[PDB]
């Protein structure tokens, strides 16, 4: 009865992004998975924090579904999934049986290189909105958190706890959202 | 000229308030070391986030002297801090030469045990405030972020952005906070 979240985690993603959601989400007793794109070896984030991760996204791709994959920004970090046949197949699986997709910052410039979620309204950082506008299949927002059917985004390092509370949310519900947050100690 | 800033890191410390810091403090253009208490190996976090640090304590401590010194929090990576003779040693001298000391949480606990800053207004998570006013040694400030001469205190995870930009902007004054900060989109 425990709801699975999948975070992808390549050599230059935003470290911020990668945690807060990994830790808000299992705060609401949610089973996160830090799968390595290239391997078990440890990441070296963008800001050099070094993290290991739980699996190589090999075998976590073997031990799905999930009912969320998680698509961490930084620039370097979103190229090299927007570059990767795995994520592709891992994401157009995903889509098929309608499960959620999320992403951060630059991360949502993968969905376009893997040609998902067309037509959905998404944010991403103010600085990769040309990218993902490129070809004008998405329509863009300015809101903080956007979603829109399957496809939650939101835009950068700050909002990192805003898009991992609407990750519970969807997931767990609105109760159990209000209950994680409460004694993190947020503004608003 | 750049300034230095050591991160304490022990088996149980909250990694969403170790690697915000860590990472907003690099966008500043600080040094930092992320020094792991036990030694060079990696690290267990509270909610299970695995970090590898950048040298064991024993070392970083050799390459001194910092101009702050950072105590995350998670109520057991705080414990952790309180009971080690090395922090003992690196806090007291920090406060002997006037350097900056910044904890978070259930950071500010590790003070009390060490009788750091007596006498200064400081803040902690609500659930760690009993604790820390054990004796009167303190007066509480329920400000989201505190500072008190060389004593830098804030609440909880979701005050972290708001922590990690004061400690820019006392160590590389506020124009840079305020460069770092944009990109970040934080809400205020």
């Amino acid at each position: 009865a425990s709801k699975r979240a999948l975070v992808i985690l390549a050599k230059g993603a935003e470290e911020m992004e990668t945690v807060i959601p990994v830790d808000v989400m299992r705060r609401a007793g949610i089973k996160v998975t830090v799968a390595g794109l290239a391997g078990k070896d440890p990441v070296q984030c963008s800001r050099d924090v070094v993290i290991c991760p739980d699996a190589s996204l090999e075998d976590a791709k073997k031990e799905g579904p999930y009912d969320v994959v998680v698509l961490p920004g930084g620039n370097l970090g979103a190229q090299n999934l927007s570059e990767s046949a795995a994520v592709k197949e891992i994401l157009k699986e995903q889509e098929n049986r309608k499960g959620l997709i999320a992403a951060i910052c630059a991360g949502p410039t993968a969905l376009l290189a893997h040609e998902i979620g067309f037509g959905s309204k998404v944010t991403t950082h103010p600085l990769a909105k040309d990218k993902m506008m490129n070809g004008g299949h998405y329509t863009y927002s300015e809101n903080r958190v956007e979603k829109d059917g399957l496809i939650l985004t939101s835009r950068g390092p700050g909002t990192s706890f805003e898009f991992a509370l609407a990750i519970v949310e969807a997931l767990n519900g609105k109760e159990v959202a209000a209950q994680v947050k409460a004694p993190l100690v947020l503004k608003d």
